[PDB]
């Protein structure tokens, strides 16, 4: 099978934000609203802003699972290459196949679907702190999208679900991911191929 990617915001209005962090050469993580495309560099922090317009009931949580952007490979389960699954940089919660982590948060849990196979992390909804009005939760990839024998060059999509407390759908978004060098400069090199 394969996981849906329709854009639903359900009752509680959820939607992903992202931070404007620019397209300079140093950039480590930086989004495209254009391309609806998010560049990050491998293992490093990308900030995830989640918005919704009321509070969804206690228990609610939040799953991100990577799938294939292209249709010829989208029932093929993404993840980490021969070499990175085998690297020991676990931190100590995430399976090392998982492509898909989430920085500190104790309560994150990673899933390997008995019957599709496929991987993704998922954390319990948090409610802003007083004063802010999102959350954000932080994701690292640890793939590069170039990876022989994992990625290999082929274009993926995060897919971010709110699911109550049995897993049923409560809303959804997604966006495209490239895990690369430099991210400042393949952004601007993707904006300026789609001008
Ligand atoms: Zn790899």
């Amino acid at each position: 099978s394969v996981p849906s990617q329709k854009t639903y915001q359900g009752s509680y209005g959820f939607r992903l934000g992202f931070l404007h962090s620019g397209t300079a050469k140093s950039v480590t993580c930086t989004y495209s609203p254009a391309l609806n495309k998010l560049f990050c560099q491998l293992a490093k922090t990308c900030p995830v802003q989640l918005w919704v317009d009321s509070t969804p009931p206690p228990g609610t949580r939040v799953r991100a699972m990577a799938i294939y952007k292209q249709s010829q490979h989208m029932t093929e389960v993404v993840r980490r290459c021969p070499h990175h699954e085998r690297c020991s940089d676990s931190d100590g919660l995430a399976p090392p196949q998982h492509l898909i982590r989430v920085e500190g948060n104790l309560r994150a849990e990673y899933l390997d679907d008995r019957n599709t196979f496929r991987h993704s992390v998922v954390v319990p909804c948090e409610p802003p702190e007083v004063g802010s009005d999102c959350t954000t939760i932080h994701y690292n990839y640890m793939c590069y999208s170039s990876c022989m024998g994992g990625m290999n060059r082929r274009p993926i999509l995060t897919i971010i679900t709110l699911e109550d407390s049995s897993g049923n759908l409560l809303g959804r978004d997604s966006f495209e991911v490239r895990v690369c060098a430099c991210p400042g400069r393949d952004r601007r090199t993707e904006e300026e191929n789609l001008r």
